[PDB]
DNA sequence: ATAAGTTCGTATAATGTATGCTATACGAAGTTAT
DNA sequence: ATAACTTCGTATAGCATACATTATACGAACTTAT
DNA sequence: ATAAGTTCGTATAATGTATGCTATACGAAGTTAT
DNA sequence: ATAACTTCGTATAGCATACATTATACGAACTTAT
């Protein structure tokens, strides 16, 4: 009750670190949204009334937002309440059923959550075939990045977190990248992402022209200014936003500027090589169980999602 | 759980009824009618449902010789009616939990057989193809394209009915592709492409010359053909799934005759036969569990497995070892 | 309370079928035991007092019983109570900890739960090599049984439940045995246990000399009297106790009469071919995932248990 | 939870203390002492433990630079002390749950490294074997047999100490088998047999001529050797695991010298080194994950996996594809 | 007499963990246009 | 004196026993068609 | 001036589900017999 | 009349969306060393 809510909420703010910085950014972005919808209609934003939550989801739906975004708003509200020691909006038929209904009506009109434009071995080979010959710091960095992204399948944020001290060697001379935390795990054991001899070379070239290896505690990737001078750091990472820019720029290099549609995934992006690699592995005949360790997935669906038709019966028949 | 809460819960249900498929509602209504009539008959109250009363009903359903999976559907819908109304579910009562268990146990031990569609394999398509490709009959031509697009594709009945003519291409060689949509999962697919042979694509040509189905593209590929053998396209009505089940039943009668062995199910061919046979054929010629637990969108096994079980290729490692 | 207990217990007896006939036999055997220990010491057997349960387990321990048997007594008592709507003995430190302690002290003195003498391809081949030539009804039956036991790995009770109507054909001519319920599953889908061409023959010979195929609803296996005349039935199964006797007799045939030790597993028994087959599969190089479907196991431990050392390092070293 | 209930719970604990290993009790006592002293120091009550107080302690432990797995052990033992006394566990409080999470998150992001034993691979055994097989020294002879039975076998330290002379055979060729017992699981094993080479079995011969360890069979294979280089068998005392850890540390000093790089762990060889190296060697020559996630009784992976990770044979499918 | 069980009691080993929403099945009753 | 330990205590890496039931193991007492 | 970011907000895709008992680590303090 | 359906209702086989969070997608506003 009131005192208890102030304490539960307060207890949450104290140990903020317990959750991702991003969960907080969304908690707040959703609350900003809901509070706004609430003011305009003179309703109390907290605790939220199921019926109010319901008109809110319907209102997001009418704004033409994705089922996933609508489910994000409901999930943030649910967390605020549950962690508040209060009932969850989803705990009410009104909210439970409207969610189902919005999802159901949205899909049955098409809506499908999207996946990033793939970046496979071919694009890597072509891009490398062209960038290989550059002596520019930016280019050397960007090719090492793409190479690591394709080879390791790590998420951009995990790549930005790599520190020089995290790199080792196999004996065959292959670089070994030690991975601490991921979206799926936060352990002291952790992974050892290995690189192919060619990708190591690539990386090796970047560490060299950049002088990041200066401090072991330095981030593997950093800014590189117009003058071609890198700017190593053990406190600031190269933003995932910039990493996303590498993918976009590399795609703009080969295919030119993008549509005017305003759609997403017109060019490669942070997850392009993960999708792309996962795939390439399927074809090669790699074992799902294997395609899975590559991406660090403890399950089979995403994996399943990334490779398909979206044939065989035409040969039995065809003969 | 207070009748005012319940009344609010029931209005919630009706207000957001689009939360469920109409098939689901149909089943819910059906179970309630059955449950209500039995309560009347037996002098019990049907809402809310009392555990002892629901237990007596589940036994009544078993005594009726219904399938363990059917008794499940009943308890299931009841459980939802109460769960989504604010009352305790019947499944939450010891007596209801115990009886379902026993009943399940008793049935499996009387020989309870989970059935699956009678295969419609290539040997079947060829033979049918044999008795028909030479038929001038508008309905004979149409029913060929169908078994073609059902077998060549493993598409579901509710799925072929949906198909429009504005959904076909010509890809790789007078072949033809059918952009589908055999998913309804948001994080699945948008649609796919199913291709055809000299078998399929062709038959699917004669159906268009005679169906004159392509005159307008909003239309649907498959339409009804009246007694005079005249076609009637439509961008507004699709052939019923019942009608497609008919073409399968009709087709099996032509070869084997009068309804057979009892009043049982799957005595002939049904909507799923084509998908069942396509698989085994695909498993017989050893074709990876990709276009097997996949070709008919089964990103989810036992299915391709319950279908190819009696096959010899799926005999197991013991037979393989015993035989060297 | 009292009324509630009488009803919970009563509700259990009404739908007796909900559980295995064997669970009941043990519920009662344990209660008989506990009630006996209780009378001798003037204690109330129900509800059971943790401290009383504890001296009871210690008393079983002192009688030299197996940890597993002691855990069976505690588990039956726990079920009587839990299903009674009363606390479980194990819900008390006294009972919780004494169990741990008895287990701990028993193992640390050796104790290891045993597994049945294996019956592998070799024993099958030898036994068949000798029995093959018999024209006796008993022998033909017994060889078909052993063959099915080894080939299918089914538990004896599942084998006794096979009915003629359950048998089919693959096309290659191989027999297919449909399995309804197992210890691990009670479903309408169920399994299709296949037999090798040689084992089918064997079976085929038994169905023939026996005339069980007379009624489809007849049990595949039945008694066979001294006069050599089988005795088909669709109501009585050949007891699992007799099936166990086939294994023992076949072993006595080849190796003679058993020890005087009074130990278990001196000869083959109901589970001998399951262990034996599982094993043979390991060696063949069969995939655990495969060794697993054979036995119908939805997990990896038992499977793991049955094949081991209980070598490789002596070649690296040896060279 | 009433002090009379608690007092009964604590007597229950002491009465059936044999429910736990003495190592476990040692750790429990240790955590309590640490928790008690900090409560005193900070003016808090140590029993029962208050969530805010336990949260302040877990932060104190982190500020102390302890490993996330060590803070876990503390909370863990506290949670048990309270669980087995009838009081609510600290882990059951939002504040304690949240802080453990954060702390875990914060640590993994400072580079928290889970360490494993420094390998003691064949290259290591040969080289050591090289610098010693020619040593007359009683202790030099004994320490060879040991690294032999540790590497050739992957047996654990607490395990080789247990070994008796009445546990050896002669099997297949002057070899020798060591019936063990590397299990303590009731539904595991009774014991096993570990075999040896011309490498091992032999060294294990010279240790017996000089140790005169076999004079009586109740004795244990490995014994202490005093400063005069004289042996002292015993059917009653086994070499401490500390002593076996010593032979590993001593041995690495002989080759590399004075304790190295900081006060860190695994700077030299430790009891687990032999099992770590045996594996990689076994993985390097491509030897199935049987005598790999098995040879050292690991019916339970990540172990053989955390050990052979930097290896080239375990590089992954991406490297394999990128390299053709 | 007796082989070949059955039944039964105590003893001990072996094993999974689950649903609930939506489609097809099929006899039939209802509807159109030949 | 120190070598060679053992015992300690705190630190951390490596595992594996509790639920709830369902089944098999085996001697011995009883049952029936020969 | 400006390339090359950073930061930040709204929008939307992607993913696991967990511990707690027992062993080893290692510096050190304590114990024996050379 | 019936063929050829469609609509129904009860029976059953075949699937796949809810949690709780943590992450990426991308335009645009701002920041800094050149």
């Amino acid at each position: 009750t009131s005192d208890e809510v102030r304490k539960n909420l307060m207890d949450m703010f104290r140990d903020r670190q317990a959750f991702s910085e991003h969960t907080w950014k969304m908690l707040l972005s959703v609350c900003r949204s809901w509070a706004a919808w609430c003011k305009l209609n003179n309703r109390k934003w907290f605790p939220a009334e199921p019926e109010d939550v319901r008109d809110y989801l319907l209102y997001l739906q009418a704004r033409g937002l994705a089922v996933k975004t609508i489910q994000q708003h409901l999930g943030q509200l649910n967390m605020l309440h549950r962690r508040s020691g209060l009932p969850r909006p989803s705990d009410s038929n009104a909210v439970s059923l409207v969610m189902r209904r919005i999802r159901k009506e949205n899909v049955d009109a098409g809506e499908r959550a999207k996946q990033a434009l793939a970046f496979e071995r071919t694009d890597f080979d072509q891009v490398r075939s062209l960038m290989e010959n550059s002596d520019r710091c930016q280019d050397i960095r960007n090719l090492a990045f793409l190479g690591i992204a394709y080879n390791t399948l790590l998420r951009i944020a995990e790549i930005a977190r790599i520190r020089v001290k995290d790199i080792s060697r196999t004996d065959g001379g292959r670089m070994l990248i030690h991975i601490g935390r991921t979206k799926t795990l936060v352990s002291t054991a952790g992974v050892e992402k290995a690189l192919s001899l060619g990708v190591t070379k690539l990386v090796e070239r970047w560490i060299s022209v950049s002088g990041v290896a200066d401090d072991p505690n330095n981030y593997l990737f950093c800014r590189v200014r117009k003058n071609g001078v890198a700017a190593p750091s053990a406190t600031s990472q190269l933003s995932t936003r910039a990493l996303e820019g590498i993918f976009e720029a590399t795609h703009r290099l080969i295919y030119g500027a993008k549509d005017d549609s305003g759609q997403r995934y017109l060019a490669w992006s942070g997850h392009s090589a993960r999708v792309g690699a996962a795939r390439d592995m399927a074809r090669a005949g790699v074992s799902i169980p294997e395609i899975m360790q590559a991406g660090g997935w403890t399950n089979v669906n995403i994996v399943m999602n990334y490779i398909r038709n979206l044939g065989a019966m035409v040969r039995l028949l065809e003969d």
